[PDB]
């Protein structure tokens, strides 16, 4: 109701939980290659980071923040209160590329997604409201640091998550589209991203078909149904059928390429 940072420490749990949750789910996860048709944009890429899930880095933050709303008085008393601006600022930079995807790149709304943001947003609105040096701008700027200290780090990990594509890539594109080698999949689906990570800079002579121009849930294109497309990244490379991301590896052999 008024001056209390346990309200931190109630949305920190909320924070904590929901995070522990999809940690616990990317962890349990059943990898499969086609995605014939939980959430899809929380399997998508980006929730994989540095090695751990994302869920975890979410952890971390979360609990982390928990922890110094609760910790305290000795051992750190100056620190606290800033170090737990520190840390909700830096989840507030990483909430806004995360919001960002959602909305402008993957443009799929994830309820788990948009829960976690709203929770940090929350996590700066109050974390915002205490007596902070009779309102300095030492915050306007402080904040505009970390948050672009991290958009440097969050965005710098996640182009550097892609690796630099297959010598082989280059002549199995212009060679999957003479043998008439077709990759039917949805753009939603995070393994048509998959498959189309590997080849990357090549990928524009892949000859592909879109099969759900419309988002997820909606018929699929009439080129598709017509080749019986059953899930998505299928292939038909000569008369045989594909059903899978399959690597650059073993499209080479499927479709003649000396590898
Ligand atoms: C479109 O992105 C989406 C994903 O998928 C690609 C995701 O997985 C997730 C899954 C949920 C999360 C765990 C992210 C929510 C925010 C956090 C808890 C990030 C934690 C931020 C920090 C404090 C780490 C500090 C960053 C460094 C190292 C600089 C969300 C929300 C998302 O919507
Ligand atoms: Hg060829
Ligand atoms: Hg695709």
């Amino acid at each position: 109701q008024r001056h209390s940072r346990l309200i931190l420490a109630i949305l920190a749990g909320l924070g904590s939980l929901l995070t522990a949750y999809l940690t616990y789910t990317k962890l349990t996860e059943q990898p499969a290659a086609f995605c014939t048709g939980s959430d899809l944009v929380l399997s998508s890429r980006w929730a994989e980071f540095l090695g751990i899930p994302t869920a975890a880095v979410g952890l971390l933050g979360f609990l982390g923040v928990l922890a110094l709303a609760v910790l305290p008085l000795p051992l750190v008393k100056r620190w606290r209160w800033p170090a737990l601006f520190g840390l909700v600022s830096a989840m507030t930079a990483f909430e806004m590329y995360m919001l960002y995807l959602m909305v402008a790149v993957l443009r799929q709304f994830c309820m788990y997604c948009t829960t976690a943001i709203i929770l940090v947003a929350g996590l700066g609105l109050v974390t915002v409201l205490g007596h902070r040096w009779l309102d300095g701008g030492k915050l306007a700027f402080s904040y505009i640091l970390v948050a672009f200290l991290t958009l440097v780090t969050t965005i710098g990990v996640y182009a550097n998550q892609v690796p630099p594509p297959s010598p082989l890539a280059v002549g199995l594109a212009a060679h999957l589209r003479q043998i008439g080698g077709t990759m039917y999949g949805a753009y939603w689906c995070p393994h048509c991203q998959d498959q189309k990570e590997l080849f990357g800079a090549a990928f524009d002579q892949v000859p592909y078909v879109e099969c759900s121009p419309n988002g997820p849930g909606t018929p699929q294109a009439q080129e598709c149904t017509e080749a019986g497309i059953t899930s998505y990244p299928t292939w038909i490379i000569n008369g045989r059928t594909y059903t899978g991301v399959r690597s650059l590896e073993a499209l080479a052999v499927a479709s003649g390429y000396p590898l």
